[PDB]
């Protein structure tokens, strides 16, 4: 119940707001059905309209009026926002000319320059470009300010979860609003845009920015905006805001807009019926620094024009229907639309098998425009599985498709356009950043972030320390003139032991042969030096990774690659080594084929043995360092030890084969040398986190040498490719990836044709982040090179996503 018998006089768009049985005035009563009875009359006025005309300058104030153009209005801070240029012959904020702000220049009393938020709803990046005569104020924010191309946003590509991962920096399925729409079954509840129960706060997780703010000292303005309330409306709030007194002023605000995403629904991304919106955003954008204009605070406050996620085409049309793959198509409950999720319909059904439901849609038309996963099987980069209202199956959709249950649920709900959420690396979803004040740099470009990143940010603008996120804190301070976060290293917390020869050949018992007896002092120191680190100056070009995490491990050098040799798991954490572009990929010598080699430096009691894979009649194994690559026959029986030995699914060697015996050697010529670095991945709880030894749910039968659950690569060399990888100057390139060890190679539905047709593709689904991998091993690469730490968080942070422009 709520007491509608009290009065806003007063109290129109208040701070703090109160609770039942008294109305409401705070921005959001509409929303809640809860306002005063009076608040549409002295909150919303309409009359007159939001513009000045000659005739009104020097009026008398009429309060029953939207806004005034009376002598006495800016003392009152409620002008028009045009007032200046009508009554007082001054020009719009978008005619300056651009100018530098070296300095923040604020009127006194203010502490702090105050950090405007304008985030605009589907705003799709090549908008920036392709409407950039039909946005002026825009188009002077982009080019003064600093901008990007464009920013990544989150998966989904969905409203909820873009807007709560700005402003917590959190993957959602750490925040917990993985879609629109959820199930929670620990609560049994369920989440929908209709309805009051996403009022709830048990949904979001972690700390929103202006909880962060307020926690801290620092005011916030009331970040939601109900729908009826007319943008004129909330720009002039947002102005009146900012005259209260010091005391009582927030700092930090927020805007948002429904379009261009509404009408992109309706008429596509491209539509004709498109200009206008974008017209009438930018006249939003004009009004808020014309009226800042009028606040003296134009070269003082912080403006953040950022976007969500951007927009693609989709016609009903374009529909996958589930009941064409499944017989009983009732026994499953759909999340639907540009993205699937399913789990079962009633909790007390024996005959629900996710196997069989996986199965009936994996590959099955020819052309078919979604792809079937477990959730721990999606690509890592999407951080979409740590949390129980993400369903265990998902389907991925193809760009411009839509997935449903049965055709009745799209025709009994043609109608829509537009529509957003596909993979968060399409081009379409990619959205907009751009900063304007004097934090951040003038007519500077940077290149593509992801939104996760911001939060950090808009702390540093606002002097508050970050809540914990999943941004890399200072990989963006190339945006920013001052506030710069200069952070320091992690610490190493395991040192190597460097271990010589240690044991004899017949101390071993590990089941492996080798066609190797078949062996001079003219080049005996040569090869002493080669296993004392005589040549790891190129092949570890960036310093050792740094161990995060107490546990034992090794150096081992060869001539051809170091590897850190990890005593608990049976295996190197990583292996690095570079190709130049002169490099020559031999064969594997038949006599050699089955050669695998004790390691004279590990104990036997520390290394895998070939009997268990001889048992395992599903495991085989493969190399870290690919033989194929070796640099002269002597050198290669170095990469047959067992040491080197890691465990492989054979339709994961498939894979791993052909990025050995093929693509590193592409990149080598493409990129002028690269530096590879490889090893395992353990996330049997597929919480993008290094697995501790206890959570390894399959090892090789019989044995303690555990299974990883993925396979990553680092590869780097020089930006300037006409330097090789291994005389690099300046700065630095990187691709990497994250691939499933997975026993099938059902992933890919062309796997039975060559691995020239199929295999790039899958690595290129799941490139990764160099970030993303250090999550996962506890590692911390590139600890020594010549470049600022800053510009290296960026390099980690960096994703490869093979897209056009
Ligand atoms: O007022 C805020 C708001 C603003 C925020 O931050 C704005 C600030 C950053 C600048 C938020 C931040 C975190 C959490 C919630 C927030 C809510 N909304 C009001 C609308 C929109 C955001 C929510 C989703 N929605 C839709 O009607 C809708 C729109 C497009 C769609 N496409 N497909 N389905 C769609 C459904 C109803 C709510
Ligand atoms: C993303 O950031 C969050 C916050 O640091 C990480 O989540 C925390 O993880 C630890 C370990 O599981 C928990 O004790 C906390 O309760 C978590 N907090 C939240 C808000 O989830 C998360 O692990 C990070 N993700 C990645 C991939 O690094
Ligand atoms: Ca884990
Ligand atoms: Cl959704
Ligand atoms: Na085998
Ligand atoms: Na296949
Ligand atoms: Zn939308």
């Amino acid at each position: 119940w709520t007491a509608t018998s009290g009065s806003c006089k007063g109290r129109c768009f208040e701070l703090q707001e109160v609770g039942p049985p008294d109305c409401r005035c705070d921005n959001l009563c509409k929303s809640y059905s809860s306002c005063c009875h009076d608040f549409d009359e002295l909150c919303l006025k309409t009359a007159r309209g939001w513009e000045c005309t000659k005739d009104r300058c020097g009026e008398v104030r009429n309060e029953e009026n939207a806004c005034h153009c009376s002598e006495d209005c800016l003392s009152r801070g409620d002008c028009c926002t045009n007032y200046q240029v009508v009554c007082k012959g001054e020009s719009h904020w978008v005619d300056d000319d651009c100018e530098e702000i070296k300095v923040p220049e604020c009127p006194a009393g203010f502490v702090r320059p105050p950090l405007i938020i304008f985030s605009v709803d589907g705003f799709r990046a090549s908008y920036m470009k392709k409407g950039s005569k039909v946005m002026p104020n825009i188009e002077k924010l982009r080019s003064c300010g600093t901008h990007a191309p464009y920013m990544r946003p989150v998966y989904p590509t969905k409203t909820f979860p873009n807007l709560y991962t700005l402003a917590t920096g959190l993957y959602p399925e750490s925040h917990g609003i993985v879609g629109n729409s959820m199930y929670d079954p620990v609560f049994d509840a369920s989440f929908h845009l209709r309805g009051r129960e996403k009022f709830n706060h048990r949904w979001w997780g972690g700390q929103p920015l202006w909880i962060t703010a307020t926690k801290q000292g620092v005011r916030a303005g009331t970040f939601f905006w109900s729908v009826s309330i007319p943008h004129e409306r909330r720009i002039l709030t947002i102005l009146q805001w900012l005259s209260l007194p010091d005391n009582e002023r927030p700092s930090v605000y927020a805007f948002y807009s429904e379009q261009p995403d509404f009408s992109g629904h309706k008429y596509g991304p491209f539509g004709p019926e498109m200009t206008n919106p974008l017209r009438e955003i930018d006249k939003t954008v004009g009004q808020l620094m014309d009226g800042l204009k009028q606040l003296r605070l134009h070269r003082c406050v912080n403006v953040i024009f950022v976007g969500d996620h951007g927009m693609e085409d989709v016609t009903c049309d374009r529909t996958e229907f589930l009941s064409n793959y499944l017989t009983n198509v009732d026994d499953i409950t759909l999340v639907p639309g540009t993205l699937g999720r399913i789990r079962a319909k009633s909790i007390n059904n024996s005959k629900y098998d996710p196997k069989t439901i996986i199965a009936a849609l994996t590959c099955k038309k020819p052309d078919q425009h979604f792809k079937p996963y477990m959730k721990q099987h999606l690509p890592k980069r999407l951080h979409y599985a740590n949390n129980r209202r993400i369903e265990d199956i998902h389907l991925l959709v193809d760009r411009r498709w839509h997935v449903a249950r049965k055709p009745l649920d799209v025709y009994k709900k043609c109608f829509f356009q537009g529509d957003h959420g596909f993979d968060n690396k399409v081009n379409s979803m990619q959205t907009v950043f751009v900063g304007y004040g004097p934090t951040f740099k003038y007519r500077t470009k940077v290149p593509p972030f992801e939104n996760i990143e911001l939060y950090n940010v808009m702390c540093d603008l606002l002097g508050l320390k970050p809540a914990p996120n999943n941004g890399t804190h200072g990989s963006l301070n190339h945006l920013l003139r001052t506030n710069t976060f200069r952070p320091t290293m992690p610490d190493e917390v395991s040192r190597p032991n460097y271990p010589g020869i240690m044991y004899l050949q017949s101390e071993f018992d590990l089941g492996c042969t080798c066609d190797d007896k078949v062996e001079n002092k003219l080049e005996e120191l040569n090869k002493r030096l080669h296993t004392k680190g005589s040549t790891k100056e190129r092949h570890l070009l960036y310093g050792r990774p740094a161990v995060l995490y107490r546990t034992s491990y090794d150096i081992l050098y060869h001539t051809d690659f170091e590897s850190g040799y990890s005593e608990i798991f049976l295996m190197p954490l990583w292996t690095s080594y570079t190709i130049s572009k002169q490099a020559e990929v031999s064969s594997i010598p038949e006599h050699l084929t089955n050669c695998v080699r004790p390691d004279v430096r590990v104990s036997p009691g520390f290394s895998q043995n070939c009997l268990a894979y001889k048992n395992d009649k599903q495991m085989s194994y493969g190399f870290l360092f690919p033989p194929y690559l070796s640099s002269s026959p002597e050198a290669k029986y170095d990469a047959f030890l067992v040491t080197n030995m890691v465990p492989m699914y054979p339709a994961f060697k498939r894979v791993w084969a052909y990025f050995q015996r093929v693509l590193v050697k592409k990149y080598a010529s493409e990129r002028n040398g690269v530096n590879v670095i490889s090893g395992p991945i353990f996330d049997y709880n597929y919480d993008g986190l290094r697995d501790t030894e206890d959570e390894i749910k399959q090892y090789v039968e019989g044995s303690s040498i555990p299974v990883p659950t993925h396979y990553y690569s680092i590869i780097t060399s020089c930006l300037d490719f006409t330097q090789p990888a291994d005389k690099c100057d300046g700065p630095l390139s990187v691709s990497s990836f994250i691939l499933p060890h997975r026993p099938d190679n059902d992933e890919s539905c062309n796997s039975s044709e060559d691995e020239s047709k199929w295999v790039e593709e899958l690595m290129k689904m799941h490139t990764a982040r160099v970030r993303d991998i250090e999550h996962l091993t506890g590692l911390d690469f590139y600890r020594k090179t010549s470049r600022s730490y800053s510009e290296i968080l960026t390099l980690k942070t960096y994703l490869h996503t093979y897209e056009s422009e």
